[PDB]
């Protein structure tokens, strides 16, 4: 299948994407090198996630090494939280560019559409563990970020964590100049979203899944929570086929056609989750993958709950 999908800015994503969240800042510049090496040519970055200085030392060094020209490379980093009003989103965006080292980005989204308090603090909580909101609305951070791309800072601009709803007040703004070419959000076999994917893609927005494993490292895992990775019934699906189970998680959404970022920064892993072009799941494997929802959601965050914009409390 086709290694790139079609925004709507006439630009073409790869399907398949690195991710970076909770990658060591003294693993990730060999993660990022090793996987440019292999073939990866999408990276997704946040500046919440505290290690940008050090992807943008990898993509600089494979940059001036000549392995890739910068107009191969797909780099995508979201606006944090604290940021979402008018005159901070600029900024904030300029933090990234100048941090990855590079002078514009191929795809800036919004990293949730829940504002929070300005100020140094990622989670600005208040005497009872509330985290503190901002009086900001989703519709004039977008028209922020619609700036970015009139001033070049950005090629396309998204959003990320966006239930149907919030997607339709911005298709529905007054004044839309750029409509959003992507929505990020949480896709793997124990949580399907069919909904919201066909609701984004029905409006011609391409859906990238992020946690495809399951992030199994995520801080907040606790002992006893369900594994992907170790399900039984993945694993004869993979056997079948003579792949991994994360081989074939990784090519459960590219079929769906969706975009997909796994993280690691183990080599061999990095090697192993990009060799997923040779081989095709059958229809019946999709219909029984997709038979696993259970609407378990791993990334959220009881402080937030409370919050006008939380996203999760609607069905989709
Ligand atoms: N927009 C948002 O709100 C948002 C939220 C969550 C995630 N994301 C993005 O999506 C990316 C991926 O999601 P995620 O980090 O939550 O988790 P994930 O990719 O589902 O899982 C990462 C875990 O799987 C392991 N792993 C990778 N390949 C493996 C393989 N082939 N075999 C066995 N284990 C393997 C990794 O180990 P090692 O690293 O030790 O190899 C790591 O512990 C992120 O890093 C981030 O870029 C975005
Ligand atoms: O965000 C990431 O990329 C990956 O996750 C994280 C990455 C980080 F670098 C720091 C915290 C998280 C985290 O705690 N994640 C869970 C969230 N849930 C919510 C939530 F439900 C909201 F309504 C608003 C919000 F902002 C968050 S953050």
């Amino acid at each position: 299948m086709a290694s790139r999908l079609l925004l709507n800015n006439g630009a073409k994503m790869p399907i398949l994407g690195l991710g970076t969240w909770k990658s060591p800042p003294g693993q990730v510049t060999e993660a990022v090198k090793v996987a440019i090496d292999v073939g990866y040519r999408h990276i997704d970055c946040a500046h919440v996630y505290q290690n940008e200085n050090e992807v943008g030392v990898a993509i600089q060094e494979k940059l001036r090494e000549q392995v890739v020209k910068r107009e191969e490379l797909f780099i995508v980093s979201k606006l944090w939280c604290t940021y979402h009003e008018k005159g901070l989103v600029k900024g904030a965006c300029q933090k990234t560019l100048s941090d990855l080292k590079l002078d514009y980005l191929d795809l800036y989204l919004i990293h949730w559409p829940t504002g929070f308090k300005p100020g140094k603090e990622f989670f600005p909580l208040d005497e009872s563990g509330n985290v503190v909101p901002s009086d900001t609305n989703i519709l004039d951070t977008w028209a922020a970020m619609e700036e970015l791309v009139d001033e070049g800072l950005v090629k396309a601009i998204g959003i990320s964590n966006f239930n149907h709803l919030q997607v339709e007040m911005i298709l529905n703004k007054p004044g839309l100049k750029y409509k959003p070419a992507v929505n990020q959000i949480e896709c793997h076999p124990y949580l399907t979203q069919e909904k919201l994917i066909q609701y984004c893609q029905s409006k011609g927005i391409v859906v990238t899944a992020y946690s495809p494993l399951g992030s199994p490292d995520r801080p907040w895992a606790k002992p006893e929570d369900p594994s992907l990775l170790e399900d039984p019934r993945i694993k004869a699906i993979a056997a079948k086929h003579n792949k991994t189970t994360a081989q074939v998680l990784i090519r459960f959404p590219m079929q769906r056609n969706l975009v997909v970022i796994p993280k690691s920064v183990t080599p061999e892993r990095i090697a192993e989750n990009f060799k997923v072009f040779d081989f095709e799941l059958s229809s019946q494997d999709m219909t029984t993958l997709l038979s696993y929802n259970r609407n378990w959601r791993v990334c959220a965050l009881l402080s937030c709950t409370s919050h006008k914009d939380y996203p999760f409390h609607e069905e989709f």
